[PDB]
């Protein structure tokens, strides 16, 4: 029936709906810090997100989205491997259902408790529609959760997921600045992919942050009390919605770092 991650509708079953899903450029891959290769040609990344705009939090089945105003260019992403300017359209995270698991990019296999994913559209294609139909549409940045100190600015996120705990519920989300899930260092990897969701398009430039964010154990726990179902249906815990790495083929995976 409709994708999930479940027994019958999970990640292996995908590739009958979206074949796509066996291709050459899928998205997540274990990042192997001993093969990749720095690149000193590499840019500094340039995230601009004093003028963000959020506006609303929907539980979108699979995962919660905070979205934001994409018609300006207020939240913006340049340099590093980009080239020309990419707004930020929304983020969401990936989590498990214990700490040991819930990141979908591994670090040496090592999994992280969750993944935040920015995601940022090419503005030289107009709309996000077109973007994702192009090799360079999408620039998302993904930064890891570890549990250990509780994140200040993620808080305000974790207070309002009561109100959209079943799918198609949306929340009033503004003035929510996403600096605040940032940590210290920018250091990054980077490598050619695609959305880790269907329809699994291979659009993506994906940034991953070396330095993980902490978060604690009270605020992952309630991001575990979500729903994947609507209201009025059998409760399910919208818990391990992580897609597993896939094969890094010939792709090669750039580090800003030495
Ligand atoms: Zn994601």
């Amino acid at each position: 029936h409709h994708w999930g991650y479940g027994k019958h509708n999970g990640p292996e079953h995908w590739h009958k709906d979206f074949p796509i899903a066996k291709g050459e450029r899928q998205s997540p891959v274990d990042i192997d810090t001993h093969t990749a290769k720095y690149d000193p040609s590499l840019k500094p990344l340039s995230v601009s997100y004093d003028q963000a705009t959020s506006l609303r939090i929907l539980n979108a089945g699979h995962a919660f989205n905070v979205e934001f105003d994409d018609s300006q260019d207020k939240a913006v992403l340049k340099g590093g491997p980009l080239d020309g300017t990419y707004r930020l359209i929304q983020f969401h995270f990936h989590w498990g259902s214990l700490d040991g698991q819930g990141s979908e990019h591994t670090v040496d296999k090592k999994k992280y408790a969750a993944e935040l994913h920015l995601v940022h559209w090419n503005t030289k294609y107009g709309d996000f529609g077109k973007a994702v139909q192009q090799p360079d549409g999408l620039a998302v940045l993904g930064i890891f959760l570890k549990v250990g100190s509780a994140k200040p600015g993620l808080q305000k996120v974790v207070d309002v997921l009561d109100s959209i705990k079943t799918k198609g519920k949306s929340a009033d989300f503004t003035n929510f600045d996403p600096r605040g899930l940032l940590p210290e260092s920018l250091d990054y990897w980077t490598y050619p992919g695609s959305l880790t969701t269907p329809p699994l398009l291979e659009c993506v430039t994906w940034i991953v942050l070396k330095e993980p964010i902490s978060v604690s154990s009270e605020q992952v726990l309630k991001f575990r009390k979500l729903n994947f179902n609507g209201e009025g249906e059998p409760e399910e815990l919208m818990v391990d919605n992580w897609r597993p790495a896939q094969p890094l083929k010939n792709r090669q995976i750039k580090a800003s770092f030495k």
